[PDB]
């Protein structure tokens, strides 16, 4: 190789970084930097990495460990936002569960769920919350039989701090469960059934189960979700949000479609409900549409789910690294030192009166306040719309607002609330107040060069040469920078080459 290609979107923090990471190589190697702009889409710059630089592609770039985690690998398995469906009675949830795929790629199922009482009394219907499942895939070494060993801790929250439902009452011991399913994937007929015990107590589950019709067509892993809510551990102060153990011993209907993104569909109906002493899930379930040789009927998908993987940036780091390795054979440098995680941004004044603390004083006073937000923004899932669930926004009107526009509307005070990132410098020029994200919606935004392992092979100086800027970059040092180019239109090159030159990094 002679050259190496950095990418960048067309962003002014990326257009700087990227400008940055390109002096850098230059600087200290004699290797030839292309300079390679991406348009479109927030995974562009990851797409044009795995084509590689000898394929217009980019060779290296600067990524987000946030993103890598939460968009890309769906690391680790999602908060299941519960909230309460009049119509029904009962509850509904919208969430996206990642599959790994034996290729290195990633396989999206969007999960659309409802769930009505079986009985005719009174149930709970909660407050916005969520469920957090971890869940552990194992085999049992000694057993032929095509079958899952599945373990879970499944924990409420979200909402900060009788006494419980009567049918609260069923489930403080040990209860053993009964999951019966049949199913049919583009008219491949197979059954499932499984045995263990749940204690809700704890929020543990414990089940095996087996295909009792021969090979499983499909994966394993796509029937998890598909395969009893009632034992998640609800704690204390959040008891009476609990719908699905108010509906015992008679139980629930949960109704779930199950979207694979360019493949099949699965329709599940299941009963969950108490016989005798045993709570039981008999499931339904019908595939259609599916390719024969896709992801799921081809039987491409690894056998697992997503990591424990550590909360802390120490360990999301280490995940991310760990994956993208493993995955793509992608490596992740060291961060450049800035966290640039989503926030909210209202006036200074309008702020301290009504001391504006964190995002929970925002969603108190939301009546009173417009949010104009960017546009890939409020129509991501991931976006604001999760991000309402959370906090139970009440803007009743928010504005759909392309580039900074919103900057000059909420100083117009068209608007009262904006969405920005911690790194744009704006915020400080324009007087403005940063709200805590106080139930930490959002992960971490920590930056990092990342390179294909393609490069450092053939040219392995790239590795410390990037890492000369661990730490390099603070949070007051790249918005100053982003200010340089938005605020005072300066060439980002050069302001990218000067602050390295100041510091003395070339």
């Amino acid at each position: 190789n002679d050259t190496v290609v950095v990418g960048s979107i067309n962003h002014t923090e990326q257009i700087i970084v990227a400008n940055m990471l390109a002096e850098m190589i230059e600087a200290h190697t004699d290797l030839k930097v292309v300079r390679k702009l991406n348009l479109g889409g927030v995974n562009v710059n990851f797409e044009a990495i795995k084509r590689g630089g000898a394929n217009n592609g980019i060779d290296i770039y600067l990524e987000y460990v946030g993103y890598g985690l939460v968009d890309i690998l769906g690391y680790p398995e999602p908060n299941v936002y519960i909230i309460a469906d009049k119509q029904k009675n009962g509850i509904k949830a919208n969430f996206k569960i990642r599959y790994n795929v034996e290729d290195g790629s990633v396989q999206l199922a969007d999960h659309y769920q409802q769930n009505t009482p079986i009985g005719d009394g009174p149930v709970l219907l909660p407050d916005n919350h969520y469920l957090s499942t971890q869940s552990v895939l194992s085999k049992d070494p000694n057993e032929k039989r095509d079958h899952m060993v599945l373990l879970e801790f499944v924990t409420a929250a979200g909402i900060t701090l009788g006494s419980m439902s009567k049918g609260e009452e069923l489930f403080t011991g040990v209860v053993p469960i009964l999951v019966e399913l049949d199913g049919g994937v583009n008219g491949h007929k197979f059954s499932v059934r499984g045995e263990g015990e749940g204690d809700a107590t704890n929020g543990k589950l414990t089940l095996k189960f087996i295909c009792t019709t021969g090979k499983l067509p499909v994966p394993w892993p796509t029937l998890v979700t598909t395969l009893v809510q009632c034992f998640s551990r609800y704690p204390d102060h959040m008891k009476q949000h609990d719908f699905f153990k108010s509906a015992m011993p008679e139980g629930y209907v949960q109704e779930r479609t199950i979207s694979f993104k360019d493949d099949g569909t699965y329709k599940t109906r299941a009963e969950v409900k108490f016989e005798g002493d045993t709570l039981v899930n008999r499931i339904e379930l019908k595939g259609i549409d599916f390719k024969e040789d896709g992801n799921i009927l081809g039987h491409k998908l690894e056998y697992n789910f997503p990591p424990p993987g550590a909360t802390d940036p120490e360990g999301a780091y280490e995940t991310v690294k760990k994956e993208y390795k493993r995955k793509w054979n992608i490596v992740w440098l060291k961060p450049l030192g800035f966290n640039a995680s989503y926030v909210l941004a209202v006036k200074d004044e309008l702020a301290k009166q009504y001391n504006l603390k964190t995002f929970s004083d925002l969603a108190k006073i939301s009546d009173k306040l417009i949010l104009g937000a960017n546009m890939m923004f409020l129509e991501n899932p991931d976006g604001y719309p999760g991000l309402q669930k959370l906090y139970n926004f009440k803007f009743k009107h928010t504005k759909s607002m392309d580039a900074g526009i919103p900057y000059t509307a909420i100083d117009n005070n068209e608007v009262q609330v904006i969405d920005a990132t911690a790194t744009d410098g704006l915020l400080v020029s324009h007087k403005l107040k940063i709200l805590e994200d106080d139930k930490a919606f959002f992960p971490p935004y920590y930056a990092a060069p990342i390179i294909r392992q393609d490069v450092l092979d053939k040219h392995p100086e790239l590795k410390d040469v990037l890492n000369k800027l661990a730490n390099q970059i603070s949070l007051e040092e790249m918005q100053k920078l982003n200010y340089k180019r938005d605020g005072e239109g300066q060439d980002p090159a050069k302001v990218a080459k000067e602050f390295l030159k100041e510091k003395g990094l070339i």
